[PDB]
């Protein structure tokens, strides 16, 4: 079946390569290309397509930036399928994009194979997740904070610290020394990526 | 001042004894129970002739929670009880979290000889007690709960766009500045927030 | 069938009155009597009772005051059926008590047969609402704020005022005089029981 | 330089805005509107992301006042908004600031406030003039007035909300019926409520 | 004058509605549409009070059915909506009424219903025809059907949702396994669920 | 690290088997054995226990039944780790018990191997889920409604039906024959376990 597609990307060289790779798929018909979000949004009403392939970092000063722009397109064009094509390999960005409930994400890194597969899955009404995305979602598998998971003893020490126990009181409670629990705490702070107690306690309110 | 019955709880037996002796020198305060652990405190609360509890944060007990969670538990299960938290913990985020429980007040132990009687007096006049020391520690997280040195408008915008999914290079193009300037404003922002990597920065920014 | 009943009232003559009144009903067995909520709550784990008859003004050092005590009993002893017997005839109080999902309210100003009817309805698995309680609920029939409902014109004036229009600007838009809109505004305020514009705006912010 | 759109339906006030912005070299007015429908319909094509707008603007289509501003915020989220208003009511000004916008400028306030607001916006900062802050002091006690409820007043209201009749509050707090009736009456005046149903609804929110 | 927009992709129905409204002197038809894209794209331009629209209108942009109606409500909040539909499923009609629109008119209901809907709108009131109310009585028992769950059926379902086996329920209630199984079957038939998993999911999300 | 344990079960073969299994572990002490929920709740405050091994369907009505009793125990003794033992092999019950956030579940077949593993997992800090539980959860692996997943075509049909398209109008929308769509709807209704359009729509509204 014939699928009408719109491309939105502000990197001319990437846009060029996407156009060329979609021209070799006979059932894909490109009906628009845009370099900023104002032109994209203002023209979506007049173009017959229900697939948008879009990046995250488009310029424009009306309809929001990045994830907020994708949310905006979703709410204002609810029948439009969205594939996000991005160079952002940060795990927390990718999972936040997947929380929006869109067709799929394609990393520009592994993209020669993935974009045609994403479009194939879309034609069959399925979502697509390439190996290169689920690989990066494993780096936030241990509680959303990293590859090195907190040990059971580290987690208890941070739990008591978040409950209002000072290090000496944590030492007194679990029978270990002050040296031991100081290092179990320091170890845990390094894994979470935090430099002081204020920032540690803030971080633990979230998760 | 009218006569006021009081219950005291602290896991340090020497401090518990000390608190009792200080309060026995005040003729309008009468201590009717002392506890070392939270299990015995909770199990005895139903029978004790008092509705004012002065309590620690670091009590042992394997049953009703510990620290802030234990205080929550006491509030829920004994909602007429007035609670003063008497603690050594000076960490601002712990203090504001205890104040969010909507209790009578916090007394820091270093000021207890004068502030603990003032807390009990404020309770009789139906007002909360927050000593100057506690107010000043709360000022060390006055900028968005993360520190005293606030993010500049330029730093906030860089972080905002980073949270939206802009890479540093794309923020530079967006804001029309160099990659060196954006990288510098980001590094400064991360230091003020006290975060060391991007995963930590983005999890932190999911709160705001 | 027989029914075990606990009574709680902090007025000694009323507590005696209730016990004695129920003494006439052969199938009612009074298994406990309380003057304060602390003794009541401390004995509920031990007593086998289907029903608690209680007022709202009991003194108590521990388990809450009034409605909060009723919530407490409903939460911590979830099989206990509750009849609230109260002198409080304020419609918002009675409404808030009925929202807790109890057997029913009986007024101390009620009919001689109201409390016996409530107990009888409970045996049949049904809630009881006395006629006197229904008439009091009619006093807040119009949106919870009173008996006299806001007119369409009054509501439009308050809407525009809540959205930030001055009375002079409401006159211009609605094509009416300042006197007419002032009068409709003054009328709306009297129906809501509100004395100044700050109170009016805070009231409209909630509902 | 900064392009700007202006929306106000009082030509006298619109001249004062256009006059004071003519004095500022780095501001360009690229759009002027008198109703909200024309404003909203043209925002997609206007070469500006800064709007100076009236609160009480005519317009059948997209809402009125605070609701209109929320509508603009939602449909154009990158737009910075400065609200120009004749309304001096503290609760209204408070509710406009809760929208999270660049700021409010009063028409009655000083003539340099709008230049300052635009200058603040250049630096990424909100602007709140002294005239707005002065008016907000009128609701500094819990958003209901200038005079705070005393501890005794608050306890009386708390017990009333729990279902204690005035007679039972008196027995509970060991005081006369006229004392707590007086404290209740005083509390109701500070909140601005005339009867018990209004009082009890007010206490459910806060 | 009440300006009206009409939207239906069945031409027989679309021209029919035009004729129906031309008989009423104070109604002005300002637009006619066969799809939701053209409808939504022109709503900003057209000055209209009311929209008469069906539920199954084509369009690949702004949503389908109920979602299209919600979309129109959010983005054009002054537009009164009358839904004209051939769908007479009570759960659909109930869900459409929950949107807070002017009304529903069934296409197989009487030919005076649409004029009566427009007349009611002009007086500031909602219109619900008797044919719609009759269909709503088919889900009167808790939104699930005509026949309400008995007290005993509800007791059995309650224990089953708590994790009790039928044999355990029988023991607890001093009844036979067959009696409990029969009360369960009967309850499942009233609810319209065919297996235990569907029953539990149905009971948990309610 | 001596671990004090309470057992709550009214089935004698199961109670005996649990105690016998725990007798073999040197660091385990049984400090309570209860055959009804009221005795259990009344004695929880005065026993020094970290772990509760409890039955899902114990007698006693005072504090709730089943899943509701477990939530009640959780809220009133939040530091108490809970292992639920169950004769109920219904997948939807098991997932609802797991949603309570507890140490784990053991089926009735797991008198020997499952409890020592669960208790070892608990001492180390981790949850435990036996193979026998996982195997039964596979029966609801598709969306919580079964093991036969709705196809994309089926899901698109149901989505349009929930939005208020008649079957005739779904055929026009999707450009398929009415016969194909009726067939797709029927098969989708079978997978969900619903018998009429009202149940289907309520199912699609809620979950």
């Amino acid at each position: 079946n014939n699928m009408n597609v719109i491309i939105a990307d502000d990197h001319p060289i990437v846009l060029f390569g996407i156009r060329k790779s979609l021209e070799q798929i006979e059932w894909v018909n490109v009906v628009g290309e845009f370099e900023d979000s104002t032109a994209l949004i203002n023209n979506l009403p007049k173009l017959d397509a229900h697939v948008l392939i879009t990046d995250l970092s488009m310029p424009g000063d009306k309809y929001g930036d990045g994830i907020t722009l994708i949310k905006y397109i979703k709410r204002h064009f609810p029948s439009l399928s969205i594939i996000v094509l991005t160079m952002n390999n940060n795990p927390a960005i990718l999972s936040a994009v997947l929380d929006l409930d869109i067709e799929g994400i394609v990393l520009k890194q592994g993209a020669p194979t993935d974009l045609p597969k994403a479009l194939a899955a879309l034609q069959k009404g399925k979502k697509f997740t390439p190996e290169s995305v689920s690989r990066l979602l494993e780096k936030i598998s241990a509680g959303g904070y990293g590859d090195k998971r907190l040990s059971p003893k580290e987690s208890e020490v941070l739990r008591l610290f978040a409950e209002g126990f000072l290090v000496t009181e944590i030492a007194k409670k679990l029978n270990r020394s002050i040296k031991t629990i100081s290092s179990q705490k320091k170890s845990a702070m390094m894994k979470l990526g935090v430099e002081n107690d204020i920032a540690l306690l803030n971080y633990l309110s979230s998760v």
